[PDB]
Parts: C-alpha cells; structure tokens; sequence
C-alpha cells in the first residue's frame, strides 16, 4: 500500500509542506487571473466626442440627456441646441478613476460593447480546453513536467497579452493563459494528493479553496495600486516567471511513476524524500523489490456515466448541480460595477465573506447532511440574486448586501459540491466523475459572459438567468441520496442496493 511507504519514508514531513506550500503559491494569483476583467475590463463613463470641426453652446449642447439626467452614452446632435447620431468621432472617457482599461483603449462601448464579455468568455474557453488538453499531457509527461510548462506559458501569454497591440491578439493570448493557468490549479491539487497520505486528502482540498479566497484579497490590492490595464495585466502574470525558476527543484509523484512502469524512478523519488525528511536509514531500506511487492495490490471509462442508468441519474444530477453553481458564481463575482460601491471595497468583501461561508458549511454538512447543505446553499444563492434583479439600483447597501450573502452561499456551495461528489460516486469511477463534474463548472464560467449579453436589450434578464438556475439546481438535489454517515460506495452495485 503506497501510504505505507508514505508513512514510513516520513509522512507529512519537511519535504510535503514545502513541496504542498510551492506548488499551492500560485493560486494566489490564480483567481486574480480569473477575475481580472473586472479591474482590466472597467467601464467608466462615456458620451459622444463632439466634432472636430465644431467649436465648444459647449458639450452640453452636444449631448442629449437620459431619463436620469445624463448624457447619452453614443448618441450625439447633428446640430448644437433634434436628430441624433452616433458616436463617428470617438468617445471621452472618465480617466478620474481607470486611467486606462480595454474597453477605452479599444472603445468596446455600446455596439461593441459584447466583446468585453466575448473576452472573458474566451478565457474561460482556454481554461475548460486547459482543463482537457493539459489533463492528458500530465498522465504522459508527468505533473512535474507540465506544471513547469504551465508557468511559463503562464508568464509568458500573461505578459503578452498586457502588450497585445489589438483586440484579436489579446483575446488570443488571454486563451493560452487560461489554458495553462486551468492545469496549473488541476496539477496542484494532483500533484499535492499523490506526495501526502490519504487520510491528509481533506486537508489538502480545503486548504486550496482558502488559498483561492485570499487570492481575492490580494486582486484588490494589486488592481488598487495598479489601476492601468496594461500594467496590470503585466504584473500579475510576472510572478509565473519566478515560480518557473524553482518549479525546476520540484519532485515529480512517486504514485504517478509507478503507474509509468518505471519503480527505478519512484524509488530514487522515495529515497530522495526520505532524505528530506530524515529518515536515510529507511530510505536506504527502500529496494526494487519491496516497491514491487507493495504495490502489486495498487498496480470505468467516462462513457461509462451515460451507459449505467444508475450512473445516469447521478452525472445528470451532479452536472446540473456543478453548472449551476459556476453558471450563477461568475455571473456574479464579474459584475462588481453595478453595486454603486467601489469596485476595490466589493471585491475585498466577497473575498472576506469566503472565510465564514466555508466555514457554516462545514457546520451544516456534519449537522443537518450534504443534502440539506447543498439545497440551502443553491436555494439562498438563487433567492438572494432573483431579489437582487427586483430592487432598484438606489439601494446600494441593501443591493450589495444580498450579492456578498449570494456570493457566500454559491461559495458555500462550491466547497459542498466538492464534498458530496466525491461521496457519490462509486471508487471505480470517483476520480472521472470528480473531473466530469468541474469540467461543467468551467462550461458554466463560459456561458455566463454569453448571458451578460443579454443586458443589451433587456437589462434584468442576466439577472434573472443567473438567479432561476440556482433555484431548479436546488430542486434537482433533492433525487440525489443523502451520504452523511453512510459507508463510501465502491462498485455499481453498492449503489443500487443504497437505493433499494
Ligand atoms: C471546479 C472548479 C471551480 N471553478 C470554476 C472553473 C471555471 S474555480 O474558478 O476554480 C473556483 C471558484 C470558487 C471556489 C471557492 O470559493 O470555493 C473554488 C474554485
């Protein structure tokens, strides 16, 4: 059993917390790099440039007012005071609080206003195509040899995108960093499993949603003192380049090598570690041989989800409950300009809302179920944006309230998904119905800009979308079985005779 040489060549020793710590730093940034359109993609104010020709009745007269009294955003007079055009000479942006972002710097205002979304929407396509390309060169070149790949190309797409000279390129290069930064979260935490002992796995999973939530805390710094677009893109893509340097010094999983077929390589991993950790004499024990007759116990397809019945209802289910869960995150977590709060102060609170929010699900989960949880943390988020799409605009306070209790309760149920997925599936296919069901969650992150969209022509229709999911998801929970002190299922016939 491969945990007994992970117990005997140390455990959880120097070498797992340095190695864990290493490879769990660039999720710091990771969400930054999720979520930096809010701060690269600002939209400030704009109204129509007034001619050139013409000699400033002054602005005013140039721009027709709005129901709020305003200036129309790309509408301008023929003539200065009624026929109205749009904007042919450019548009005049607020520089008071964005010096410069990607929608001025390309004017991806009103007709062109979509691709602000499309841009996010293509990350989040490099990050599902990440999550798929990289997942299969990881099972072939190693998680080591990857993760170092991916923080170059990190570095470099990151840094290539903060100087792309149009918006082709920088949608282009924003793919390719997704791409990377996907497997670059999904080989942290397989690669932190395979060197740490199976009764360490929760700590593991948990600690990778915090690092995730101070992440967010750090954007808000970084975007505060970095407002120009182009150096903040730079800026949060340059510390890939360090962790490039010593990702070199890592040490591939010692698991991954024997499923390889290479024990001469796992074995100098064991005694390297060993080393680490102090334990040279049982290091020096470690032979071919004994690897051999330790893991000759060790030593379904994803097609195999939609061919069982049983398995059926439980992918169907899952999906639902994963896309959901992402389809209303992301359409909430990227819209932080609309709460008439600053930007830097919203993204501050999400983040700090995190910490108590996983921290009541761990509350609800071992008192009332995973169920229980999973209904009421889908069902308060749905609720919570459905009345936020009601309320006018002018409730800044009561508006952004129920936002960060939506964002703590799809947060919520982002770490009980987690939870209750790897207590559904049976241990045949745990490892692939785990992966099938983030895969929907990044399918979620791609439709949700896509839905943004739609604020063109109705403006409360996002919202409304990104509340009713949320609630049909917390119906469809409760046809899933509730697995609070319940044996874990290990064939496909354990699952029927739980449901007989
Ligand atoms: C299965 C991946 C989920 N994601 C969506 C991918 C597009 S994620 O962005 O990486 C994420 C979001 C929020 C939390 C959390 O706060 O618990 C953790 C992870």
């Amino acid at each position: 059993a491969f945990n007994d040489l992970l117990k005997q060549v140390g455990g959880v020793g120097r070498f797992q917390l340095i190695q864990v710590t290493m490879v769990v730093a660039p999720l710091l940034l990771m969400a930054s790099h999720n979520t930096l359109q809010n701060f690269t993609a600002a939209i400030p104010p704009h109204h129509c440039r007034p001619p050139a020709n013409a000699n400033l009745g002054g602005l005013e007269a140039w721009l027709p007012l709005d129901k709020q009294g305003q200036p129309e955003s790309c509408l301008r007079f023929t003539s200065p005071q009624r026929v109205t055009e749009p904007c042919i000479d450019g548009w005049v942006y607020d520089n008071s609080t964005f010096p410069s972002t990607i929608v001025t710097e390309w004017n991806l205002v009103c007709s062109h206003r979509a691709f602000r979304q499309l841009a996010q929407s293509l990350y989040m396509v490099g990050v599902l195509l990440g999550a798929m390309v990289f997942g299969y060169l990881a099972d072939r070149l190693g998680r080591r040899k990857v993760l170092i790949l991916n923080y170059l190309q990190t570095a470099v797409s990151g840094t290539c995108a903060a100087y792309a000279p149009n918006y082709t390129v920088y949608c282009v290069f924003r793919l390719l960093s997704g791409m990377s930064l996907a497997s670059i979260a999904i080989n942290c935490m397989t690669l932190n499993v395979e060197w740490m002992p199976i009764h360490t796995r929760a700590y593991v999973g948990t600690l990778i949603g915090y690092v995730y939530s101070l992440g967010q805390f750090l954007l808000a710094g970084i975007a505060y003192a970095v407002p120009h677009w182009r150096h903040l893109q730079l800026v949060v893509s340059v510390p890939f380049f360090i962790a490039f340097i010593y990702s070199w010094f890592f040490i591939e999983s010692a698991r991954w090598y024997s499923s390889s077929g290479r024990l001469d390589l796992t074995l100098r991993a064991l005694q390297r570690v060993a080393r680490i950790n102090g334990k040279q004499e049982e290091g020096a024990k470690l032979s071919i041989e004994v690897l051999r007759t330790s893991l000759q116990k060790e030593l379904a397809s994803a097609m195999e989800l939609l061919r069982c019945p049983t398995l059926r209802h439980l992918f169907l289910c899952l999906s639902m409950l994963w896309f959901a869960t992402s389809f209303a995150y992301y359409g909430l977590v990227m819209d932080l300009q609309g709460f008439g709060v600053s930007m830097y102060l919203i993204q501050v609170i999400f983040g700090a809302v995190d910490l108590p929010a996983k921290f009541v699900c761990f509350l609800v989960i071992n008192s009332m179920g995973r169920r229980p949880a999973q209904m009421a943390s889908l069902l308060l988020a749905g609720i919570c944006i459905l009345v936020n799409g009601i309320i006018p605009k002018s409730h800044t306070i009561i508006r952004t309230s129920l936002a960060v209790l939506g964002k703590g309760c799809l947060a919520s149920s982002f770490n009980c998904i987690f939870l209750y997925t790897g207590e559904l599936y049976p241990t045949v296919i745990r490892q692939t119905g785990l992966g099938m069901g983030s895969t929907m969650a990044r399918v979620g992150s791609i439709v949700s800009p896509l839905v943004s969209m739609t604020a063109e022509f109705y403006p409360s229709m996002p919202l409304f979308i990104f509340g009713a999911v949320p609630v049909v998801a917390s119906a469809v929970t409760a046809l899933l079985p509730e697995t609070l002190g319940q044996p874990l299922p290990d064939t496909v016939q354990d699952l029927k005779s739980r449901s007989r």
